[PDB]
């Protein structure tokens, strides 16, 4: 099944690359709303993207951004993606200052469900930034990454100093960011940020509750091997108490 640029009406830009641009878009015939990513073959990594799209086009999960298909011309490559009406988690955090434990734990559940669904396919994910986390019409979180396989603040010690312990560290930075309003190792300089992650030096403000500290503390281990299984995250009693979504 083929596709062409003239099949779509284009609306407003949703962002800049990442080697290109995303625009709100509509299929002319069905009027079906979607997002179109336009990437340029020069900055093409080229072989890599091909494999990324290979894997992403097989991923069906309510919390993964769907890739409906792709096509290309001489100069560009086009990605036909699901549209997320409600924007980024990063933007929501800005507006709310920080999230409550229920919104936080529901997101963590959703992230962990997606990552486990992918784990069940020997597909693993690297690091995870909030700007790459979008929200569907029902408020459900969606992963929008080229971070599938097989800023410093978001990287585990082993990235700065099926081996998927990286995205468990990611769950912990996000969970902390979500409750707190800023990532755990944030510092005034690059050198300072580096040592904080390397040394795993973070602390909690008093409002952060115990079940939260527990989960976060188990996720932010220097030793990747000691970080929890996704299964253990979803069964964490603080997750179990607070999240509105099930496994
Ligand atoms: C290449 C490239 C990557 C980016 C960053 N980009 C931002 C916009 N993208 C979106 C996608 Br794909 C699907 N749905 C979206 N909904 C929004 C949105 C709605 N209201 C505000 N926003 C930001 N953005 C979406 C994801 C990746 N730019 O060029």
């Amino acid at each position: 099944r083929q596709w062409a640029l003239e099949d779509f009406e284009i609306g407003r830009p949703l962002g800049k690359g990442k080697f290109g641009n995303v625009y709100l878009a509509r299929e002319k015939q069905s009027k079906f709303i979607l997002a179109l990513k336009v990437l340029f073959k020069a900055q093409l990594v080229e072989h890599q993207l091909r494999r990324e799209v290979e894997i992403q086009s097989h991923l069906r999960h309510p919390n993964i951004l769907r890739l409906y298909g792709y096509f290309h011309d001489a100069t560009r490559v086009y990605l036909i993606l699901e549209y997320a009406p409600l924007g980024t988690v990063y933007r929501e955090l800005q507006k709310l200052s920080k999230f409550d434990e229920q919104r936080t734990a529901t997101y963590i559940t959703e992230l962990a469900n997606a990552l486990s669904y992918c784990h069940s396919k020997r597909v693993i994910h690297r690091d995870i930034k909030p700007e790459n986390l979008l929200l569907g019409s029902a408020g459900e979180l969606k992963i929008a990454d080229f971070g599938w396989s097989v800023t410093l603040d978001y990287l585990p010690p082993e990235m700065i100093e099926h081996d998927e312990k990286v995205d468990l560290w990611s769950l912990g930075v996000l969970c902390y960011e979500f409750l707190v309003g800023k990532p755990p190792f944030e510092a005034n300089t690059y050198q300072e940020t580096y040592k904080r992650i390397s040394r795993v030096e973070f602390t909690f403000p008093d409002f952060v509750t115990e079940g939260a500290r527990d989960l976060i503390s188990r996720l932010l281990k220097h030793n990747p091997s000691q970080r929890p299984m996704l299964r253990e995250v979803l069964e964490h009693p603080w997750i179990t108490a607070n999240s509105s979504k099930p496994s």
